[PDB]
DNA sequence: ACTCTGCCTCAAGACGGT
DNA sequence: TGAGGCAGAGT
DNA sequence: ACCGTCC
């Protein structure tokens, strides 16, 4: 994520916000962050604070929530793709280690709660030490395969790669919540798409090209104005926010340049900062090739589906035949049978 | 006045019968 | 792998 | 649309 990057670009560049109705997107493709996608539902979907499981103990809350989004989105005519985090960058090392403090801190206050007989604080710490396992990921792809629904595993960051299918056109948008995707050159990044009934808050597509514009930088220009906001990948420059790190870029242009300007005793910089290595980062990551594989949406093996969701993870078998129909029917409308000449 | 930091909290999905 | 709200301090 | 329930 970059710290308020979202609510920079509502207020200094509008127009690269726009909105779009639901049935404007039958027929387009995206790329969903999928690791991303199963941790929303781990969080969320739970029964007393608890997840759901089958009888054998075993979590089915990212399965519940894969399955019947992605109905949804097919139902809308909309044909994603997901895609899986791969190995982290070094960069990110600093990052995850300070996720491992708040995961032991968190893992300290789990105990008192439930020793003390907590009443509310127990699902707090549960929900704080959410992780997405392997076992996790391997079910979401299990699951997805056999709905026929396509699915790539990046060689590192999801969202870079998700970028990347973007660009080369793979893709319209890349469907997901974390700004990262713009750092990360996605022409599009799409918020709210989750084709839910609910429908409170609209569709939202942010163009990069609007965002330069606005702001009159160009990528490498922006992409050090979201270091100085804050990335995962390296530190910021203290009491330089939002509104001096835009000023200081766009009078600047580089990060390099505000160093050798800037007074090292009004604002000196971290010790051995890495705004080089992540700026390399953010505009030459590792990302899988978008011209390897075709993405195909193929038809739902709906026995196999029956046998693993109801048979082994105890779904409603009336709920999941219905789904399965529903997918069948919205894939025949959106999607063109292969052809051979 | 404007800006930034560090606290606080609150939320975080989807189906289907009504 | 958050987003606002708020008080207090720096500019 | 609300809300009990999903597993
Ligand atoms: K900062
Ligand atoms: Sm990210
Ligand atoms: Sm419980
Ligand atoms: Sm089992
Ligand atoms: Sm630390
Ligand atoms: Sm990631
Ligand atoms: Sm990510
Ligand atoms: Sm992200
Ligand atoms: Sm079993």
């Amino acid at each position: 994520g970059i710290q308020g990057l979202a609510k920079l670009i509502a207020d200094v560049a509008p127009s690269a916000i726009r909105e779009n109705d639901i049935k404007s997107y039958f027929g387009r493709k995206v790329a969903i962050d999928a690791s991303m996608s199963i941790y929303q539902f781990l969080i969320a979907v739970r029964q007393g604070g608890d997840v759901l499981q089958n009888e054998e103990g075993e979590t089915t809350s990212h399965l519940m929530g894969m399955f019947y989004r992605t109905i949804r989105m097919m139902e809308n005519g909309i044909k994603p793709v997901y895609v899986f985090d791969g190995k982290p960058p070094q960069l990110k090392s600093g990052e995850l280690a300070k996720r491992s403090e708040r995961r032991a801190e968190a893992e300290k206050q789990l105990q008192q709660a439930q020793a003390a007989g907590a009443e509310q604080e127990v699902e707090k710490f549960t929900k704080r030490l959410v992780k997405v396992t392997k076992q996790h990921n391997d079910e979401c792809k299990h699951l997805l395969s056999l709905m026929g629904i396509p699915y790539l595993d990046a060689p590192s960051e999801a969202e870079a790669s998700c970028a990347a299918l973007v660009k080369a056109g793979k893709v319209y948008a890349a469907a997901t919540e974390d700004m990262d995707c713009l750092t990360f050159g996605s022409p599009v990044l799409m918020r709210h798409l989750t084709a839910s009934e609910a429908k409170k808050l609209p569709i939202q597509e942010f163009h990069l090209s609007r965002i330069l514009q606005e702001l009159g930088l160009n990528q490498e220009q922006f992409v050090d104005l979201c270091i100085l906001l804050g990335s995962n990948y390296c530190e910021s420059i203290r009491g330089i926010g939002p509104k001096r790190a835009v000023d200081l870029i766009q009078k600047h242009k580089s990060i390099e340049e505000i160093v050798r300007r800037l007074d090292p005793n009004k604002y000196p910089v971290p010790e051995n900062w890495l705004h080089k290595e992540a700026h390399q980062l953010f505009l030459e990551p590792e990302v899988l090739d978008p011209e390897s594989v075709e993405l195909k949406w193929s038809e739902p093996n709906e026995e196999e589906l029956i046998k693993f969701m109801c048979g082994e993870k105890q779904f409603s078998e009336e709920r999941i035949r219905s789904g399965v129909k529903r997918l069948s029917k919205s894939r025949q409308g959106s999607t063109l049978e292969v052809l051979f000449q």
